[PDB]
């Protein structure tokens, strides 16, 4: 498969590759505030990273990811919508060309500079690749980036990047600590859906965040001087790798907090 964020292989094209995307689960959405409902039932989102083991960045060639440790439940997400235990196996970003443009959920139709992805596992399929053949398997938790004061915790990730420019370039990423990327409130809005690039698989409960983390423009111009292509190829600048919107369908989108 050669999909992408360009014209010619963007998100209008995935759907000739991925039928699925076009299925009545896909992600991202808009978040409409005045439409989704406060849920009592949801259960406290439990988030704990203190084990957090990461190992390795790699630029994949649509995003980077921040590899983790997910042979032992060392850094889990619990509780909200979420039955049982699902582990951290990565984080990434998606960003766009501008600060107005380059989150994938959108709120009130308003697009942020960025959003980041902490993806997690339902750990009774016992691997990853299991838990995407399951509705249940996956729970991404997305934090909104907007442009303002720097981000401390971001900054260890904005400076390996130098030494990931490029498609296939990996780094030793030991020690990071991915609880430096969390906004002070847990406030969450929740609905079923799939994952945002291809193979578009409808495994995702997603947990969107309502409070935004702030990164400050320096950091985020730096994400953008990252490279889709390879080492030696017509350089094409890593910026837009968000898919837009997709028809919410027969989902409620509910929230933590009244
Ligand atoms: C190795 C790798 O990158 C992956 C492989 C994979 C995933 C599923 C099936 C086969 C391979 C993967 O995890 N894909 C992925 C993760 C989160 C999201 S998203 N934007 O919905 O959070 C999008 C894509
Ligand atoms: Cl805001
Ligand atoms: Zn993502």
């Amino acid at each position: 498969h050669h999909w992408g964020y360009g014209k010619h292989n963007g998100p209008e094209h995935w759907h000739k590759d991925f039928p699925i995307a076009k299925g009545e689960r896909q992600s991202p959405v808009d978040i409409d505030t005045h439409t989704a409902k406060y849920d009592p039932s949801l259960k406290p989102l439990s988030v704990s990273y203190d084990q957090a083991t990461s190992l390795r960045i790699l630029n994949n060639g649509h995003a980077f990811n921040v590899e983790f440790d997910d042979s032992q439940d060392k850094a889990v997400l619990k509780g909200g919508p979420l039955d049982g235990t699902y582990r951290l196996i990565q984080f990434h970003f998606h960003w766009g060309s501008l600060d107005g443009q380059g989150s994938e959920h959108t709120v009130d139709k308003k697009k942020y500079a960025a959003e980041l992805h902490l993806v997690h596992w339902n750990t009774k399929y016992g691997d990853f690749g299991k838990a995407v053949q399951q509705p249940d398997g996956l729970a991404v938790l997305g934090i909104f980036l907007k442009v303002g004061s720097a981000k401390p915790g971001l900054q260890k990730v904005v400076d390996v990047l130098d030494s990931i420019k490029t498609k296939g370039k990996s780094a030793d990423f030991t020690n990071f600590d991915p609880r430096g990327l969390l906004p002070e409130s847990l406030d969450y809005w929740t609905y079923p859906g799939s994952l945002t690039t291809p193979p578009l698989l409808e495994c995702v409960t997603w947990i969107v965040l309502k409070e935004p983390i702030s990164v400050s423009s320096e950091q985020v111009l730096k994400f953008r001087k990252l490279n889709f292509n390879g080492e030696g190829e017509p350089e094409e600048l890593m910026v837009d790798n968000w898919r837009p919107a997709q028809p919410l369908k027969n989902r409620q989108i509910k929230a933590s907090f009244k």
